[PDB]
């Protein structure tokens, strides 16, 4: 039996968010997480998005509408589904003292307007 793989978040400038995870020929990838508040179970949080297909070897959970602002905290788990055999990546979290730039890396060098 295999296991759910690691939801890796990034703050998205001015507004979004993006996820991976390292796919391993699942389904489903459900994700659930809230924003600045702890979870003890399955709360819907906040990000409650179900996906079907990958990206590529990687499943990326994108949401340009997420209105994060630094120094808050992420809350959450994820769920992978391969065929008939799921696996949660719960009790995850994250920050968003830092963004990333489009181009896919972090654009936080200290420099708060």
């Amino acid at each position: 039996q295999y296991v759910v793989p690691s939801a890796k978040l990034e703050a998205i400038y001015p507004r979004g968010l993006r996820v991976s995870i390292p796919d391993d020929g699942f389904s489903l990838f459900a994700f659930h997480g809230k924003l600045n508040e702890e979870m003890d179970g399955l709360e819907a949080g906040h990000w409650a998005r179900d996906i079907t297909k990958p990206k590529e070897g990687r499943w990326t959970f994108r949401d340009r509408n997420a209105k994060l602002k630094l120094g808050d905290k992420i809350y959450f788990w994820t769920y992978v589904i391969k065929d008939g055999l799921g696996y949660r990546q719960d009790n995850g979290e994250w920050t968003v003292t830092e963004f990333v730039n489009e181009d896919g890396t972090p654009a936080d060098t200290s420099l708060e307007p």
